[PDB]
RNA sequence: UUUAA
């Protein structure tokens, strides 16, 4: 087809939306955190993980039945190098009567022995 | 002690 007008930018700035929502980086750049106390939150686990690299997204899990924290969360990086560093940086971290567990997100690349 | 809420 022929050329056409670009109709200009949608907002001349950041895209408007009802939420910032979650998003992920490349493979191996995603991270998990568990054993968190209830004082954690999406911004709190974010500030805990931002010095390890550029975090694209961060969230602490919540129960829709009680609105209490599920004591674990999810985080993601723009590269796997900052992700694997953040595992060795927060895994085994003592808080309260427990130590924080940290791990990579599940993937179909690991769902098989091949 | 764990994978979208």
């Amino acid at each position: 087809m022929g050329s056409s007008h670009h109709h200009h930018h949608h907002s001349s700035g950041l895209v408007p939306r009802g939420s910032h929502m979650q998003k992920e980086g490349p493979e191996g750049a995603n991270l998990f955190i568990y054993h968190l106390p209830q004082e954690f939150g999406d911004q709190d686990i974010l500030q805990m993980f931002m010095p390890f690299g550029n975090v694209i997204s961060a969230k602490v899990f919540i129960d829709k039945q009680t609105n209490l924290s599920k004591c674990f969360g999810f985080v993601s990086y723009d590269n796997p190098v900052s992700a694997q560093a953040a595992i060795q940086a927060m895994n085994g971290f003592q808080i309260g009567m427990k130590r924080l567990k940290v791990q990579l997100k599940r993937s179909k690349n690991d769902s098989k022995p091949w």
